[PDB]
């Protein structure tokens, strides 16, 4: 109803520090959302300024 992706599982609920987390269910594939200020592979660190 809501689209094609329930947010993320309930396992996996953290797969990046700074960054949201979206879920293929369509061929199960979690994946991350960093938002624009944050740097890392897992956006651990953050961007100086901007």
């Amino acid at each position: 109803v809501v689209s094609h992706f329930n947010d993320c599982p309930d396992s996996h609920t953290q797969f990046c520090f700074h960054g949201t987390c979206r879920f293929l269910v369509q061929e199960d594939k979690p994946a991350c959302v960093c938002h624009s200020g944050y740097v890392g592979a897992r956006c651990e660190h953050a961007d100086l300024l901007a």
